[PDB]
């Protein structure tokens, strides 16, 4: 029955705890958990003990969290594999070249200004994607350049902006040591991902 | 049945999501909430749309964060009427000095030293406990001094301590607004609470 709110609210809370756990891989048994609510909130004996309930709860934990890191490190592997793959592969291609570093970069179009220090500050636009096409971001949303100082920037970048002389356009592949590396909390870039970004250098000013 | 290892981790799972919410005074009924967990997992249709159990949860939480905030504000006017009653009592007894700023302080012992500055660093010994008697804090414990800069320190510390010469063992009764103010995100320390502290100045040091 879902006629009162309180009955609402409960039907309500199961079902995120069962999409969650759905999510998770969690196998629960619903009416043994039911059960447990029932018998703590009535003030009866419980049927574990507060260590026996303490030493499931502690194993549970665990064994999530050693699954979580199994995944990850799988996941990382992947991309890594993929990366590598990819970049043996561009450098056999027109107009790549291959820096010690392993940045790859593509000349599209090259400027007469002047090339930026590491100190400097400049104002690019750019747009960053995943070997599959994925864009992550962009100025072309913003609809305005960004400044950034070269040094404040991911490894990649800096490496490259110091050979860009100002007013060229040139594409990048970043490999994952020189972005966000073994690292995803969240977004759409995951761990030991490689980059692909197009960027233009517009202006480079000094500090002093 | 708890003979398995998912019966008795979803019982442990129930009780404990039962104690918190009996503990915070949410009602909940177990089957209901069993149905949904239920539902939610063999992937049948929900009795509810998912912006219907939306809005039931987000009204849950709004109510809920109100019933919070009215329980702290009261809490809070509670602690200061009991402080300024136990201030207003204090001053009417033998040694106590009441100074512009509402802190009242009783020598048990002047010492002949000097006495420190803004900017300056002091080693000290000290209890610090509430009207109740409940002590929070004591380097009794540590078997050692404490060292601190007095500009550093809760408000009330750094008005006495300015007073206070070298060697002397004071007793003072701050304000709430001297002290951690309207705050409490734990401890023994609740919201406007007025605290009594024994403190002892050992020595004094300057900066440059
Ligand atoms: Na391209
Ligand atoms: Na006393």
């Amino acid at each position: 029955s879902l006629a009162t709110d309180k009955d609402k609210l409960s039907f309500s809370i199961g079902a995120d705890l069962g999409k969650n756990f759905k999510n998770q891989g969690i196998d629960v048994n619903p009416e043994a958990m039911a059960k447990g609510m029932q018998d703590a909130m009535s003030g009866a004996q419980l049927a574990l003990t507060e260590q026996q309930m303490k030493d499931v709860l502690n194993k549970f934990q665990k064994d999530l969290m050693a699954k979580r890191t199994a995944e990850f490190n799988k996941k990382a592997d992947e991309n890594k594999v993929k990366g590598e793959a990819f970049l043996t592969e561009n450098k056999n291609k027109p107009g790549v070249v291959v820096l010690p570093s392993g940045l790859q970069y593509k000349v599209i179009n090259s400027g007469n200004g002047v090339k930026p220090g590491k100190s400097d500050t400049v104002t690019v636009e750019y747009t960053g994607r995943l070997i599959d096409g994925t864009v992550f971001d962009s100025t072309e949303k913003t609809g305005k350049p960004a400044t950034f100082q070269v040094s404040q920037v991911i490894p990649g970048w800096t490496e490259a902006l110091q050979l860009m002389p100002a007013g060229s356009t040139w594409e990048i592949y970043v490999p994952s040591g020189l972005a966000y590396g073994p690292r995803s909390v969240g977004g759409p870039i995951g761990p030991n991902e490689t980059l692909i970004f197009k960027i233009h250098l517009i202006s480079v000013k000094k500090s002093s």
